[PDB]
């Protein structure tokens, strides 16, 4: 479309050479939470997964809204499913200033935020006044996730995501907690326990969200924690601390996690491991430099039931969610699926 173009040439660059990466995404969550926003999701894209129903498999990544304050917003722009956060028990003010940098040469973000958050108490606050309003659109197959975090100086981690699950979990339908063996069996025991005690209308999916930066060790091990206790799902993956031979960016030494183009083809690859390793049987979120259809299909052909975005909308803007839908229905067709449906782990099947 005309507005893609227009978006992706003229405005984004625009906008970014006048702001600051932190600035601009303020600006873009106050103008996204006013509904001040520039496709028609067809039955091929309709995914059933975590007990639920998504209109479409495009959704908003954790940390794009991490305080919960522009969810109907983001609904109007497309995204299939929101989710929210991280949000950490406690308010925290996280790391100093500058703490998120562009790398445009290649297409890619480095940030470290530091779990920057509202605290629970306001957040839950938040979601309760549209409580109701989010219960018609899950219904009407728009899901809202919540991503749960801890503070910075807890002592015990499991404590603050079991906070989380209490506090969170009745408004939400699914749960993230971001992730030896034996203690992330402990942790995750206890989440589940937490969400299990909560009532069954307000019972949420609990998924565990992982770094492609994981040993294969430790992906054999996340694998048969997750089969053994019954976690829900997995999300793959978060930014990573490696940085790939390459980046040309004068900003590709900070510290902080890398996203966008450079992190895509790690975490496809980290979502085919561990759709392997749990036998297709445990849904996965694949995440990581999608920004186009064929990003999308690759993680979905890669064991990926959905997906989610957010380095591409800091460069191409809203429109790119309208972009990555009408390439996947293309591609879809293209290559004689019926749907998402047929194409999940499809590569498995070659
Ligand atoms: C500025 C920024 C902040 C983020 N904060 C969060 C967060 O609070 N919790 C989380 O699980 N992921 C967070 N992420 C990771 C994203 O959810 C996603 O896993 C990662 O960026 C890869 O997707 P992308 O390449 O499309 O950006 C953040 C990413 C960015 C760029
Ligand atoms: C690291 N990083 N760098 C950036 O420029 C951003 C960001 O969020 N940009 C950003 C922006 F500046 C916008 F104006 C919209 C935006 C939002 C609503 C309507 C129009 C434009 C946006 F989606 C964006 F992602 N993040
Ligand atoms: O807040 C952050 O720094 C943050 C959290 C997270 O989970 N991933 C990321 O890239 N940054
Ligand atoms: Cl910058
Ligand atoms: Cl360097
Ligand atoms: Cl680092």
């Amino acid at each position: 479309t005309g507005d893609e173009r227009f978006y992706a040439e003229h405005l984004m660059p625009t906008l970014q050479g006048l702001l600051d990466p932190e600035s601009a995404h303020r600006l873009a969550v106050r103008f996204t939470s006013l509904g001040l926003l520039p496709f028609q999701d067809s039955d091929m894209l309709e995914v059933r997964v975590l007990g639920h129903k998504f209109r479409n498999p495009v959704g908003i990544a954790a940390g794009f809204d991490k305080h919960g304050e522009a969810v109907d917003g983001l609904y109007k722009m497309g995204f299939g499913f929101v989710e929210i956060g991280s949000v950490t028990p406690k308010p925290q003010e996280g790391n100093p200033r500058p703490r998120v940098f562009r790398l445009p040469e290649d297409q890619a973000v480095i940030n470290r935020y530091g779990f920057n958050s509202h605290g629970l108490s306001v957040v839950e606050h938040r979601l309760r006044a549209r409580q109701q309003k989010q219960a018609k659109l899950t219904e009407d197959g728009l899901p809202l996730g919540v991503n749960l975090g801890k503070n910075k100086t807890s002592v015990d981690a499991a404590e603050d995501y079991a906070e989380g699950v209490r506090v969170l979990g009745p408004l939400a339908d699914y749960l993230v907690v971001n992730v030896g063996k034996a203690e992330l069996r402990r942790l995750l025991t206890k989440v589940l326990q937490e969400r299990d005690g909560l009532r069954r209308v307000h019972r949420p999916a609990v998924l565990v969200k992982i770094a492609p930066d994981l040993t294969s060790q430790d992906k054999e091990d996340i694998a048969s924690v997750v089969k053994e206790l019954g976690i829900d799902g997995l999300i793959v993956t978060n930014t990573t601390v490696s940085r790939p031979a390459g980046l040309q960016g004068a900003l590709r030494s900070e510290t902080g996690g890398l996203s966008g183009k450079p992190l895509r083809d790690l975490s496809t690859q980290t979502i085919r491991e561990m759709y392997a390793l749990t036998q297709g049987r445990v849904p996965i979120i694949g995440v990581g430099g999608v920004s186009s259809g064929q990003d999308a299909l690759e993680k979905i052909r890669a064991g990926a039931s959905l997906v989610q975005l957010y380095t591409a909308l800091t460069f191409w803007g809203p429109p790119v969610v309208g972009k990555v839908k009408r390439e996947l229905e293309a591609l879809l067709k293209e290559q004689g699926f019926g749907g998402v449906t047929d194409a999940i782990g499809a590569d498995h099947r070659r």
